[PDB]
């Protein structure tokens, strides 16, 4: 019908509030996510009243195209959402409440680069269509925004979930609109990688430096190439439920140092045997001595070194 | 049409009845599954009554948009189901049949903690929509829950399907609502994961023992690491009927066990070639000889324990 | 429009008949299948009748809503088909024709337990809903069911696709309905599964053999060990045409067995090296002279014992 | 409307074209592939004419249900084709004109028997439905077929599309139709198959040759077995682009050679073997002198005659 | 409604504006995209005016099948987009502005020959259906194209979004039409790939070349294979973020050379082998000195010449 009368100069407030069910299927290639959930609304029209005289119960009609209803849109969404149009009611004075459902695949950068132990922030943005004779300003109602304890997502658990009462009023297509900002802290559950990724590549790692304890060359060069494909083997393995990502990553630059350590490893293998067959033994002893020491002191400084420069 | 009249002060009592004919593509993944059943319902009332003097088969006209007709929504669902509307049936007395048939996808938790041989619980959730004149309350018919002899899931065995007759009343964005639990008992069949994953495995496992019957160093050396190869191989095998689960499960714990006993195994190789390099055999054959009754006995107790953790 | 008089006492009878034109995508985790296929129904009703005197070429209009159509629903069918209708006629004593196109996708169990030589049996289920004046039956017309040349199902060929003329007759929901059973017959072209499956494995299970014909540990040890991790990659490979069968098949069976022989293998391998170590060469002769003849013979007597307790 | 009116005995004549925007995705192992196109149709009625009076640019309204449009299915599709009607013209005699654009899914055998150098012909099928008073035909307009430049198949290049003029008349379901075959020839670029899978394979294939070039037995294990590993990877990594196909091909001929070739190189290293062993080194020398020429000889007459097979 | 009136012999254009939100999925084997923009449209009918006298504001209805609204489709996409109408507006002299928002799937060429440092233009083709009364012509309005800062690609960074000004008349269907070309200049992030794909690759092919440093058959015959199994299983690991590519690309150029380098070192170790069992030591020795120097110049040389031939 028509918008409220723009007789009372203020704008028309509609108080949002945004209730979760569950989320599902956060796909990390796509970087999208799909949601289920509530959404309320509510506002004022002393154009539409209910005497008290009718009932005290504050009869509220249902009212399909009888009312002014404000529509409301999503921004990062592939689709519109399917929403399902539960109940509107009519206050005395005409405060009009509302009720839906819907759900929707939201859009929302993700940054890989702690990757095991990150914590992410998804975003969903709401704008109210303006109208003619009255103005719209959107209002964030704290009794409706909430989550279920239903709510589950694969791997993470779920921090806070609030709604920026600012809105980020600005100008498009020579038209002014207002914008809501809610906002999903979640933290990825980071125990069951280190049995399951990080020690076994550690064992496979450690099981090439016992090439430093012996003085046979067929031995070695078995034990270092046969770790290497070991390792190949196991990086094959592991990028099955890594998201790929065109960027730096913690995990990325460990196994680029693992790569670097196994043509040391060869390196020292080879300079050994060349020494020995030259009728020099006490220089490749020293050497392999030496390598003994100083090949983990190196590896936990290098460790060290990029859990400074990724978490600090 | 408007709603029965609040005259009768009891509550329109719903029954209701969910009827399986085949579940199908259980994912683990996303912890969805499909469904296919009938839904039935019954309500009463004497507004539209049927006098018997019209006949006395009970006349039962089907009235679309003549009659009231409770809309029954389900929770956990990605979208709205397909819902097929049968036929409509008035009693004499205005006991109104019902009769339907869905499709839907429905979200559920799954626990993969024993997961070769688990157990799951599946639920689907129903709430209906209060009226503003009468009640609404539901109610669970005997009579027509039940599941087909066609309903199949590929692995799984079907034990119980049914529903709690108690509601879980609770208040929801200032409205009153019921819900209704209907909960499917699944057992998971495991005789197929035996001779497919656990005994080649152990036979792989048992391969590299055989080096503790051994002197030479580089068939031990062979032998090892051409074994690990292949029990990372053979996880690379297993890893694509496994669900990715972020958290703990008996069979990573297996696997773990099974890395830490190969990095102890070429231990014990290298330890043993350095001591006998030294001029000192009786030490090695002592430690040899140790580790051969050692290495059994030790992976049984380490798996007893784990079984008693896991299964008790 | 009203449904055929009662006066008539003879249920009204529906001549239904199916005619494929092809079949695609035979699923075999979900185990489904689409089809593309005609549907025929034929119906007499002397209330709408056909005077002669109109035309001699039975004047037989098409009447969307002004004609009493009988409606068909497909049983196992994850969503309701896409039903094109063409046309409809009357005939001159009102023995209304029907026709109609339909794609769906069709749900029915596989058994993948001869895998390589096997043969299935898929099924199509049609019901009709009951009317208040009048009855149904359903009866097959054997002159409109039959197959395109255009059917080709990939890697089966299509023996017999036939319809029971016999209705099951039931109550379900307090309610008399029949159906209908469409069956057909396929088999799986297997010569293709030889020299890409079964020979190559072969090969490799009689090169690792070869070690019977040595005492060279080193090289034996070698040979076995690598030929195994031979038999996981083509297991690795075979495992991605293999559907996923939580149950017990042919194909897994020789697996396993090979499995255990490769087992056996290591052990008389290590049984001989420890002997010959021991200064007892004539029994390690005695012992490799019997395994050249033992494992063959064995082998084709187990393979013998298995394709007579799966196809006998 | 009604159709035209026979008093015009000869059949309604509609001339139809399809004008090709892009072919996309090729799928090999559905044998589908998707389409977009235009579709041209003109016909002419002389019961709705244009008079020149009303103006001499042949005024041509947009008639929606105010003329008789023929109908035109696809018979070889998955779904109906999205139809998007742009323009409807009448010309002064009635010869109207028509204008679409669809996207559509085709069903198509394809024949992967030469497949690194095949060639295959992709059918679209057109029907017409009949009507009562008059007769329908189809017919070709070659101004009106052809395919854009913006036309890509990744992978294949497009030689020709045309159009048989003749119908392939038959009746149906007691019912007479007409067809349309529409054909598109498309060839397969080979070149980048070479580099990428053929020379790699035969590199693979001639470094397990330099072993009869050496009187060393570990060496000659290793090197046959190591690459016949590297042959089953390799097979691993070709089989991912390789469309699934139940029946014989010539790239599949090929690896099973590749295979007993394998097989027969290992006997005659273990020949030689047990030859030397025995105090016979003559015997070897020359086995091993023979096989150096008889293997490349074998494998050439070999693939001659395969290609003579496949090829001619 | 009408179209303008003829009087005005101007054609009535359309000041049309594309205001990217995001492009997400860029998928590289189907060559698509998905996208999400809004659409600006503004033309001026002097049919429909507004008199001042009503309002000072410019009173602009929203006017459903009251007003002649141009519409827009676009060329290269796999569905029709889907639109959603925001607000239509009428200026007092009756130039109406628009405003939609849609998302679509684009069909655009790739060309992934130059594939780690590639760039790419993506298009989007608008055309503007003809009307009988008047004439439609596109035209760009600067003021209304842009991207928003939202606007991520996985992997890529966005140069420019233009729209050439100059529609390409031709004539279609005996119709003449014009079209609209929006680029969209986008590089790929090639960062990520160097210690990802190509410094582990130099290592392993460095790691064999330590074999030209030994006189040891058995350890170069187990170094050159190892690595060469590792190459394959690293070209396996690469392969699964290439796009399948039907032609030639830079990467495969280097692969195919590796392959060739590694057969060249079989041979020279065999070479070696084979002088030095003859008893001519010499000559091995000076042959294994000159490939340690000629390997590396070579290679070196051959990465010149590709990157010329590629890049220039
Ligand atoms: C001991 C020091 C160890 C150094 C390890 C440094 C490291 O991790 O650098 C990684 C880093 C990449 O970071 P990511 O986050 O992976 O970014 C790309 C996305 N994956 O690497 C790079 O920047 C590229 C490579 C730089 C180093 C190249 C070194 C080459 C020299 C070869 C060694 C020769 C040894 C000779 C011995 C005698
Ligand atoms: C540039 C591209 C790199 C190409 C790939 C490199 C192949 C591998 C090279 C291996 C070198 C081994 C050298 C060796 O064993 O010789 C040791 C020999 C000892 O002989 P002496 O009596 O001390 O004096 C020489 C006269 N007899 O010389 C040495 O000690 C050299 C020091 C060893 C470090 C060499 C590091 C080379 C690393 C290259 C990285 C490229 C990136
Ligand atoms: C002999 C004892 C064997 C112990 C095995 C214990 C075991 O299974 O622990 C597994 C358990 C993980 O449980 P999951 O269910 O897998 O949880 C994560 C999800 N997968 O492991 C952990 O808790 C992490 C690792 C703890 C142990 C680390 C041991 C490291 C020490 C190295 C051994 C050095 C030996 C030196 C010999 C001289
Ligand atoms: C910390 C990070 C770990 C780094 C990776 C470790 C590399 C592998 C180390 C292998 C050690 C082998 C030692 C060896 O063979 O020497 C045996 C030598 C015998 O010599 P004796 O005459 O008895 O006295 C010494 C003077 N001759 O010493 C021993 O017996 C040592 C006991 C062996 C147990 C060592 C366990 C080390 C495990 C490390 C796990 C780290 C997690
Ligand atoms: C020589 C005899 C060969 C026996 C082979 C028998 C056989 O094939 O049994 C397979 C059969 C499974 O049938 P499927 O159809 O695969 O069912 C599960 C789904 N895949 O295996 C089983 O029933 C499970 C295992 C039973 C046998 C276990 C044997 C263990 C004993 C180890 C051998 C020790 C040898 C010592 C030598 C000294
Ligand atoms: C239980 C779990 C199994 C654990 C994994 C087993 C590791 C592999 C064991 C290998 C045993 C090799 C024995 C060997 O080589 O010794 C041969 C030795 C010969 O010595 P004699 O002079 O005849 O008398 C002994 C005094 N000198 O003894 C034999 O002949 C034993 C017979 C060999 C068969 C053993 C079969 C064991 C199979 C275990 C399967 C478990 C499932
Ligand atoms: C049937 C199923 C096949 C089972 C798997 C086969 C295992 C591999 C068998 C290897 C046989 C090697 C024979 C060998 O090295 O002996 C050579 C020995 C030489 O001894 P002489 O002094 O000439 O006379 C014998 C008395 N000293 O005999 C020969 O020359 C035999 C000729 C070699 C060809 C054998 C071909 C066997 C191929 C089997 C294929 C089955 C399919
Ligand atoms: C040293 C020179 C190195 C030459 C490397 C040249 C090169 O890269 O050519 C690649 C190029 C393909 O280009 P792509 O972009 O990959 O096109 C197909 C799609 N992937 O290769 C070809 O054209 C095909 C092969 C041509 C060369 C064939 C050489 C065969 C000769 C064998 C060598 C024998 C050596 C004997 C030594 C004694
Ligand atoms: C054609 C298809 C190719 C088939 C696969 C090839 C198998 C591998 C062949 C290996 C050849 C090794 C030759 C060898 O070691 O002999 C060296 C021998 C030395 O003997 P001399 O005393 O100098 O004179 C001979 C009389 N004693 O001869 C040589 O030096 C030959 C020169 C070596 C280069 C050979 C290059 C062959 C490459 C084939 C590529 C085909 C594509
Ligand atoms: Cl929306
Ligand atoms: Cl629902
Ligand atoms: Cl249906
Ligand atoms: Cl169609
Ligand atoms: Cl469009």
């Amino acid at each position: 019908v028509s918008p409220p009368p723009p007789i009372a100069d203020e704008p028309l407030t509609v108080n949002t509030g945004i209730y979760l069910i569950e989320c599902y299927s956060l796909d990390d290639k796509a970087e999208t996510f799909k949601v289920n959930a509530f959404l309320s609304l509510s506002w004022k029209d002393r154009r539409l009243a209910f005497d008290p005289v009718r009932s005290g119960v504050r009869v509220k009609t249902y009212e399909p195209e009888a009312i002014w209803i404000p529509e409301i849109r999503f921004v990062n969404v592939e689709n519109a959402r399917d929403a399902d149009v539960v109940d509107i009611s009519v206050s005395p004075d005409g405060t009009v409440q509302y009720l839906e459902r819907f759900s929707a695949r939201v859009l929302s950068p993700l940054d890989f680069r702690r990757y095991p132990f990150d914590s992410q922030t998804l975003h969903i943005y709401l704008i109210v269509r303006s109208v003619d004779t009255r103005n719209i300003v959107l209002a964030v109602d704290l009794e409706k925004v909430g989550k279920n304890d239903d709510v589950f997502l694969t791997g993470w658990d779920i921090e806070s979930f609030t709604a920026v009462v600012k809105p980020a009023n600005f100008a498009l297509e020579d038209r002014l609109e207002s914008k809501l900002d809610y906002q999903l802290r979640i933290s990825r559950q980071y125990f069951s990688y280190i049995p399951n990724i990080i020690l076994p590549m550690l064992f496979i790692l450690f099981i090439s430096w016992t090439a430093f304890w012996s003085t046979s060359y067929e031995a070695n060069v078995t034990l270092v190439v046969s770790t290497l494909i070991a390792h190949i083997a196991f990086n094959i393995l592991v990028e099955t439920n890594l998201p790929k990502t065109p960027y730096m990553t913690y995990t990325g630059a460990i196994i680029f140092m693992i790569y670097l350590f196994y043509f040391v490893a060869v390196i020292e293998v080879t300079v050994q045997h060349y020494l020995k067959v030259e009728s020099q033994p006490a220089r490749a002893a020293s050497i392999t001595r030496a390598s003994r020491i100083a090949f983990p002191v190196v590896f936990l400084l290098a460790n060290i070194i990029l859990a400074f420069l990724f978490f600090g």
